[PDB]
Protein backbone atom coordinates (compact mmCIF):
# COMPACT_ATOMS: atom_id res chain seq x y z
CA UNK A 1 0.00 0.00 0.00
CA UNK A 2 1.02 3.26 -0.59
CA UNK A 3 1.74 5.58 2.34
CA UNK A 4 1.62 9.41 2.25
CA UNK A 5 5.02 11.22 4.56
CA UNK A 6 3.52 13.14 7.16
CA UNK A 7 5.56 16.60 5.34
CA UNK A 8 3.94 15.89 2.40
CA UNK A 9 0.63 16.73 4.19
CA UNK A 10 2.08 19.27 6.60
CA UNK A 11 2.50 21.63 3.51
CA UNK A 12 -0.79 20.72 2.10
CA UNK A 13 -0.07 19.04 -1.29
CA UNK A 14 -2.45 16.92 -1.08
CA UNK A 15 -5.40 18.92 -1.28
CA UNK A 16 -3.63 20.28 -4.93
CA UNK A 17 -3.82 16.40 -6.02
CA UNK A 18 -6.81 16.15 -5.36
CA UNK A 19 -7.92 19.25 -7.76
CA UNK A 20 -6.22 17.60 -10.85
CA UNK A 21 -2.41 19.25 -9.94
CA UNK A 22 0.47 17.80 -9.70
CA UNK A 23 3.23 19.45 -10.99
CA UNK A 24 2.69 17.26 -14.77
CA UNK A 25 5.20 18.84 -17.52
CA UNK A 26 7.26 21.03 -15.22
CA UNK A 27 11.15 19.69 -15.65
CA UNK A 28 12.76 19.67 -11.80
CA UNK A 29 16.33 19.00 -11.47
CA UNK A 30 17.55 17.12 -8.50
CA UNK A 31 21.48 18.70 -8.48
CA UNK A 32 22.50 15.88 -5.82
CA UNK A 33 24.07 12.22 -5.84
CA UNK A 34 22.14 11.22 -8.50
CA UNK A 35 18.54 9.21 -8.87
CA UNK A 36 18.36 5.26 -8.66
CA UNK A 37 15.97 4.73 -12.29
CA UNK A 38 15.69 1.22 -11.36
CA UNK A 39 13.34 2.28 -8.30
CA UNK A 40 9.78 0.92 -9.22
CA UNK A 41 8.48 4.54 -7.21
CA UNK A 42 10.39 7.18 -9.12
CA UNK A 43 10.41 8.31 -12.78
CA UNK A 44 13.30 9.46 -14.18
CA UNK A 45 13.17 11.77 -17.34
CA UNK A 46 17.12 12.45 -17.93
CA UNK A 47 20.07 13.91 -16.63
CA UNK A 48 23.49 13.92 -16.77
CA UNK A 49 26.30 13.16 -14.89
CA UNK A 50 29.06 15.89 -14.06
CA UNK A 51 31.57 13.62 -11.67
CA UNK A 52 34.48 12.27 -14.13
CA UNK A 53 34.60 9.36 -12.19
CA UNK A 54 31.11 8.26 -12.35
CA UNK A 55 29.64 8.76 -15.50
CA UNK A 56 25.61 7.20 -14.95
CA UNK A 57 23.81 9.75 -13.26
CA UNK A 58 20.93 6.75 -12.51
CA UNK A 59 23.18 4.77 -10.42
CA UNK A 60 23.32 6.78 -6.68
CA UNK A 61 26.14 4.70 -4.78
CA UNK A 62 25.19 7.51 -2.14
CA UNK A 63 21.21 7.34 -1.31
CA UNK A 64 20.71 10.99 -0.96
CA UNK A 65 19.75 11.83 -4.12
CA UNK A 66 17.51 8.98 -4.27
CA UNK A 67 16.06 10.10 -1.37
CA UNK A 68 15.44 13.83 -2.19
CA UNK A 69 14.06 13.17 -5.72
CA UNK A 70 11.41 10.49 -3.86
CA UNK A 71 10.47 13.78 -1.65
CA UNK A 72 9.98 15.62 -5.01
CA UNK A 73 8.21 13.07 -6.97
CA UNK A 74 7.44 9.53 -5.70
CA UNK A 75 4.64 8.25 -8.07
CA UNK A 76 1.44 7.79 -6.92
CA UNK A 77 0.33 4.37 -7.51
CA UNK A 78 -0.65 1.48 -5.07
CA UNK A 79 3.71 1.21 -3.71
CA UNK A 80 5.76 2.85 -1.35
CA UNK A 81 5.50 6.44 -0.84
CA UNK A 82 4.10 9.71 -2.51
CA UNK A 83 6.00 13.16 -3.98
CA UNK A 84 4.73 16.45 -3.70
CA UNK A 85 4.98 16.55 -7.51
CA UNK A 86 4.28 12.95 -8.23
CA UNK A 87 3.73 14.13 -11.76
CA UNK A 88 6.85 16.23 -12.64
CA UNK A 89 9.46 14.92 -15.39
CA UNK A 90 12.01 14.49 -12.95
CA UNK A 91 16.01 15.00 -13.66
CA UNK A 92 18.63 13.44 -12.07
CA UNK A 93 21.94 15.92 -12.72
CA UNK A 94 24.85 13.30 -10.45
CA UNK A 95 27.40 16.27 -9.00
CA UNK A 96 28.20 14.39 -5.91
CA UNK A 97 30.62 11.05 -5.87
CA UNK A 98 29.39 7.89 -3.59
CA UNK A 99 31.05 9.47 -1.05
CA UNK A 100 28.52 12.89 -1.01
CA UNK A 101 31.49 14.95 -1.82
CA UNK A 102 31.73 17.15 -5.13
CA UNK A 103 33.96 19.79 -6.49
CA UNK A 104 32.74 23.31 -6.99
CA UNK A 105 33.08 22.86 -10.39
CA UNK A 106 31.13 19.76 -10.79
CA UNK A 107 28.47 21.85 -9.44
CA UNK A 108 28.58 24.16 -11.24
CA UNK A 109 28.34 22.81 -14.81
CA UNK A 110 25.41 20.79 -13.14
CA UNK A 111 23.07 24.43 -12.73
CA UNK A 112 24.49 25.10 -16.68
CA UNK A 113 22.62 22.07 -17.36
CA UNK A 114 20.33 22.52 -16.01
CA UNK A 115 19.28 26.10 -17.44
CA UNK A 116 20.58 24.36 -20.94
CA UNK A 117 18.29 22.36 -20.60
CA UNK A 118 15.72 24.54 -19.74
CA UNK A 119 14.58 22.95 -16.37
CA UNK A 120 11.57 24.94 -14.37
CA UNK A 121 12.79 24.37 -11.16
CA UNK A 122 16.20 23.20 -9.45
CA UNK A 123 16.59 21.85 -5.98
CA UNK A 124 20.33 22.13 -4.38
CA UNK A 125 19.99 19.91 -1.29
CA UNK A 126 23.77 21.00 -0.87
CA UNK A 127 25.84 23.33 1.26
CA UNK A 128 29.55 24.79 1.39
CA UNK A 129 30.85 27.30 4.09
CA UNK A 130 31.78 29.24 1.65
CA UNK A 131 30.62 30.83 -2.25
CA UNK A 132 32.94 31.89 -5.33
CA UNK A 133 31.72 34.06 -7.90
CA UNK A 134 31.50 31.02 -10.40
CA UNK A 135 28.62 29.87 -8.28
CA UNK A 136 27.15 33.28 -7.74
CA UNK A 137 27.02 33.91 -11.44
CA UNK A 138 25.66 30.08 -11.83
CA UNK A 139 22.57 30.76 -9.82
CA UNK A 140 22.21 34.06 -10.57
CA UNK A 141 21.80 33.58 -14.69
CA UNK A 142 19.62 30.45 -13.77
CA UNK A 143 17.34 33.46 -11.72
CA UNK A 144 17.58 35.66 -15.04
CA UNK A 145 16.80 33.02 -16.92
CA UNK A 146 13.48 32.35 -15.07
CA UNK A 147 14.37 28.93 -13.35
CA UNK A 148 13.23 28.58 -9.25
CA UNK A 149 16.06 27.91 -7.51
CA UNK A 150 15.59 26.35 -4.20
CA UNK A 151 18.37 25.23 -1.92
CA UNK A 152 18.55 23.82 1.77
CA UNK A 153 20.13 26.53 4.38
CA UNK A 154 22.59 24.14 6.26
CA UNK A 155 22.84 22.04 9.17
CA UNK A 156 24.87 24.24 11.33
CA UNK A 157 22.63 25.12 14.15
CA UNK A 158 23.22 28.38 15.90
CA UNK A 159 26.38 29.86 16.27
CA UNK A 160 26.09 33.46 18.41
CA UNK A 161 24.60 35.99 16.51
CA UNK A 162 25.87 35.49 13.32
CA UNK A 163 24.21 33.71 10.35
CA UNK A 164 25.11 30.03 9.63
CA UNK A 165 23.46 29.66 5.73
CA UNK A 166 25.82 28.27 3.67
CA UNK A 167 25.93 28.71 0.17
CA UNK A 168 24.35 28.46 -2.33
CA UNK A 169 21.54 29.43 -0.01
CA UNK A 170 23.17 32.42 1.13
CA UNK A 171 22.61 34.33 -2.29
CA UNK A 172 19.51 36.41 -2.57
CA UNK A 173 18.60 34.82 -5.86
CA UNK A 174 18.26 31.75 -4.25
CA UNK A 175 15.27 30.24 -1.74
CA UNK A 176 16.80 29.29 1.11
CA UNK A 177 15.18 26.62 3.43
CA UNK A 178 15.77 25.18 6.70
CA UNK A 179 14.02 22.69 8.65
CA UNK A 180 11.08 21.78 11.02
CA UNK A 181 9.61 18.98 12.66
CA UNK A 182 6.08 17.36 12.28
CA UNK A 183 5.36 20.11 15.72
CA UNK A 184 6.21 22.78 13.60
CA UNK A 185 9.34 23.36 15.51
CA UNK A 186 12.61 24.48 14.41
CA UNK A 187 15.03 21.35 14.06
CA UNK A 188 17.83 22.29 16.62
CA UNK A 189 20.23 21.47 13.33
CA UNK A 190 18.92 23.96 11.17
CA UNK A 191 20.91 27.05 10.09
CA UNK A 192 20.06 30.81 10.82
CA UNK A 193 20.24 34.23 9.46
CA UNK A 194 18.55 36.83 7.75
CA UNK A 195 18.90 35.02 4.42
CA UNK A 196 16.49 31.90 5.46
CA UNK A 197 13.62 32.37 3.31
CA UNK A 198 10.65 29.40 4.32
CA UNK A 199 10.37 26.30 6.50
CA UNK A 200 9.73 22.82 5.23
CA UNK A 201 9.38 19.09 7.77
CA UNK A 202 13.09 18.00 7.44
CA UNK A 203 13.21 15.89 10.45
CA UNK A 204 12.62 12.10 9.75
CA UNK A 205 11.38 12.60 6.31
CA UNK A 206 10.37 9.23 4.82
CA UNK A 207 11.31 8.71 1.14
CA UNK A 208 12.54 6.31 -1.34
CA UNK A 209 16.43 4.60 -1.06
CA UNK A 210 18.38 2.43 -3.94
CA UNK A 211 17.59 -0.65 -3.90
CA UNK A 212 13.57 -0.48 -3.93
CA UNK A 213 13.98 0.23 -0.46
CA UNK A 214 12.05 3.48 1.90
CA UNK A 215 13.90 4.89 5.25
CA UNK A 216 13.90 8.36 6.84
CA UNK A 217 16.36 10.79 6.62
CA UNK A 218 16.63 14.24 8.45
CA UNK A 219 18.43 17.45 7.57
CA UNK A 220 17.77 20.49 5.98
CA UNK A 221 18.06 18.56 2.53
CA UNK A 222 15.19 17.15 3.14
CA UNK A 223 13.33 19.96 3.72
CA UNK A 224 14.10 21.76 0.37
CA UNK A 225 12.82 19.20 -1.92
CA UNK A 226 9.41 19.62 -0.44
CA UNK A 227 10.04 23.60 -1.82
CA UNK A 228 11.06 22.51 -5.05
CA UNK A 229 8.04 20.01 -5.22
CA UNK A 230 5.77 22.95 -4.02
CA UNK A 231 7.07 25.53 -7.35
CA UNK A 232 6.21 22.57 -9.51
CA UNK A 233 2.98 22.00 -7.96
CA UNK A 234 2.22 26.30 -8.14
CA UNK A 235 4.18 25.80 -11.97
CA UNK A 236 1.18 23.15 -13.02
CA UNK A 237 -1.29 25.43 -11.81
CA UNK A 238 -0.13 28.43 -13.01
CA UNK A 239 2.14 27.89 -16.04
CA UNK A 240 2.67 31.64 -17.04
CA UNK A 241 3.67 32.58 -13.82
CA UNK A 242 7.72 33.88 -13.32
CA UNK A 243 9.85 32.50 -11.03
CA UNK A 244 9.46 35.98 -8.93
CA UNK A 245 5.76 35.27 -8.86
CA UNK A 246 5.87 31.72 -7.87
CA UNK A 247 9.08 32.38 -5.10
CA UNK A 248 6.58 35.70 -3.72
CA UNK A 249 3.48 33.19 -3.34
CA UNK A 250 5.27 30.48 -1.70
CA UNK A 251 6.83 33.44 0.87
CA UNK A 252 3.40 35.49 1.49
CA UNK A 253 1.21 32.44 2.24
CA UNK A 254 3.21 30.84 4.75
CA UNK A 255 2.12 29.70 8.31
CA UNK A 256 4.33 32.43 10.63
CA UNK A 257 6.02 30.66 13.27
CA UNK A 258 8.88 32.61 15.53
CA UNK A 259 11.80 35.15 14.45
CA UNK A 260 12.18 35.50 10.50
CA UNK A 261 16.27 35.07 12.07
CA UNK A 262 15.02 31.24 13.10
CA UNK A 263 12.08 30.73 10.90
CA UNK A 264 12.35 32.87 7.67
CA UNK A 265 8.86 33.61 6.94
CA UNK A 266 7.34 30.39 8.01
CA UNK A 267 6.03 27.15 6.82
CA UNK A 268 5.25 27.26 3.66
CA UNK A 269 1.32 26.38 2.79
CA UNK A 270 0.88 25.01 -0.77
CA UNK A 271 -2.33 25.33 -1.13
CA UNK A 272 -2.51 28.83 -0.17
CA UNK A 273 0.59 29.54 -2.31
CA UNK A 274 -1.50 28.49 -5.01
CA UNK A 275 -4.63 30.36 -5.05
CA1 LIG B 1 4.13 5.59 -4.59
CA1 LIG C 1 19.06 32.95 -0.51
Amino acid sequence: AQSVPYGVSQIKAPALHSQGYCGSNVKVAVIDSGIDSSHPDLKVAGGASMVPSETNPFQDNNSHGTHVAGTVAALNNSIGVLGVAPCASLYAVKVLGADGSGQYSWIINGIEWAIANNMDVINMSLGGPSGSAALKAAVDKAVASGVVVVAAAGNEGTSGSSSTVGYPAKYPSVIAVGAVDSSNQRASFSSVGPELDVMAPGVSIQSTLPGNKYGAYSGTSMASPHVAGAAALILSKHPNWTNTQVRSSLENTTTKLGDSFYYGKGLINVQAAAQ
